[PDB]
């Protein structure tokens, strides 16, 4: 039961119940991607007008735009006339040396300031390990109730990604994380669909990692295709709050083929915040070739990733106007 | 301004008669420090929290509530008269003494919502405060008193801020140097976060002189006639629209008598004291000494003289918030 306001803004963030949202908050992973190509450090100014190029040039084909407050506040003010605003809440990254990955808040930054900046929502990234330490897991609820209660307050819509990770597993990608994933998305999902947490929309991973799932994995299969379609259910059993799926940077085709997968599973999942599988090759051209090549590359190649992606929105995502 | 039906009567139950007579007990740093001055081994948990269950058990019967901590607080919370209500700190104790920025910090286990839900009729917070200080590091601290005030405002709880003021370049703040900026620091802190955007309903704050510096109240140098200090209460009190009442710094029970009877006078209207050691420092001495039977003696006649002294000042000088 949304209020008014959350209403409102969760209708200017959606088309027809349906989020098909581009993400571009990346920061110093952006920072690293744009280092890769040139001798000099990447410049605030060049991490501002990347945004910029990709809100412009991308959003009239997006539902809404989350963008960070530290870079995106130009990129946000470019952004087309039909689409809405999210910006990110959280610090960037989290620190290697240890494995709590504890939640931050950007500094000079509340859930007021967010909507006083143009923001239909709020957006926060929690790591989580469900079976990790239970005192840091304590201070991470704690964490989110305060934030789910600024949202309440300022009546602004709580969009809380949750990535997930294992202390014990270095490399997320491996088959050993493969193995304990559909347990670690759906089990924190339903923790954070606890109605003390104020949440309005959970941006998750989906619960498989498909470079393992029979008639997707070109190595050793982990799963059939039945297995994988369970923990798509096991998802969707998880949580009556909407949700949406990150890319994750895999290919745009990959992350097509696993929206379509999901919906024939039973994922009565509400649309996307897709990041990379969107606008990834967009850096390499910025920074090797300047930006009207990347105005270029968002034209053709961009526009081609995001136009597919809309397609198969269209044909496997389900409105939240049902919840 | 306007209190929500819940947070009036909150504050209703946290005062008598529109006065704030409020015992506070939340010192966990500090009194640790005190205990350790009468005793060999290093203060303990027990300790510390019976010391609090016997102040609030003795004294509560006599004041409108009472301040405790959450880390030592919860078991002296529970034994407090059926008619005191409670407010519970929301603050990491002390400061970081290597630096001069002191950044707030919330116990790292709490939110508002569970303060709420452990019993309080209020959220208290401590920020400390140099108005004239590091102007990034000061937005860091707005930003975050912002954040307390939409989580409590989401609670529909009361928000008390205590602010201590200091100077970055000044060591002592019992020092003659920082007595002359004090009334500055003071009353501009409060013009600061009276501002709505905060959420603040009452502020505890410090008087606005070092009333030791005051000609007839000095026992040494004299700073300030009695006309200076009478107008810096009164450029305090048109500093807040709020409800303020002050702390006691741990003066002198007599020295903090007359110094409310000299605000009165001076056209001060504090609505009452969120008063701690004036009241209970001295049995500190004979808990740690002597024991809990003798400290209960201690507060059932030094303790009850102390505290029953100040409300019959109070009665006469205080200014009901009902306002
Ligand atoms: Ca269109
Ligand atoms: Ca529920
Ligand atoms: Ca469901
Ligand atoms: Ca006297």
């Amino acid at each position: 039961t949304l209020t008014e306001n959350k209403r409102k803004s969760m209708e200017k963030l959606s088309v027809d119940g349906v989020i098909s949202a581009l993400a571009f908050d990346q920061r110093g992973a952006l920072k690293r991607m744009m280092a890769q190509h040139q001798t000099k450090e990447p410049t605030v100014e060049q991490i501002e007008e990347l945004k910029s190029l990709v809100s412009e040039e991308l959003t009239p084909f997006a539902s809404s735009i989350l963008l960070d407050p530290e870079y995106g506040l130009p990129a946000s003010r470019v952004r087309s006339e039909e689409a809405g605003l999210l910006l990110a809440y959280e610090k960037t990254g989290y620190d290697a040396t240890t494995t709590s990955r504890l939640p931050d808040c950007l500094d000079v930054w509340s859930a007021k300031r967010i909507k006083e900046a143009g923001a239909e929502a709020v957006k926060f990234l929690l790591y989580y390990d469900i079976d990790g330490d239970q005192d840091v897991n304590e201070q991470k609820k704690a964490y989110i109730e305060r934030i789910g209660s600024e949202c309440r307050a300022e009546d602004i819509p709580f969009y809380l990604e949750i990535l997930t990770y294992d202390e014990k597993i270095a490399d997320n990608a491996s088959p050993e994380f493969a193995k304990v994933k559909a347990h670690k998305v759906n089990e924190a999902m339903k923790v954070f669909s606890k109605e003390r947490f104020g949440v309005d929309v959970l941006k998750v991973e989906v619960p498989v990692n498909m470079k393992f799932v029979e008639g997707f994995a070109d190595g050793e299969v982990l799963f059939t295709k039945e297995e994988a379609a369970q923990a798509f259910r096991d998802q969707e059993a998880s949580t009556d709050l909407p949700y949406i799926y990150l890319s994750a940077g895999v290919s745009a085709k990959l992350f097509q083929d696993t929206l379509v997968f999901a919906a024939e599973s039973g994922a009565k999942f509400n649309g996307v915040l897709c990041g990379r599988a969107t606008w990834a090759g967009s850096v390499k051209v910025y920074i090797e070739e300047g930006p009207q090549a990347a105005r270029e590359w968002l034209r053709t190649e961009g526009f081609k990733n995001i136009d597919e992606l809309n397609k198969v929105l269209d044909k496997t995502a389900s409105p939240w106007t049902e919840k």
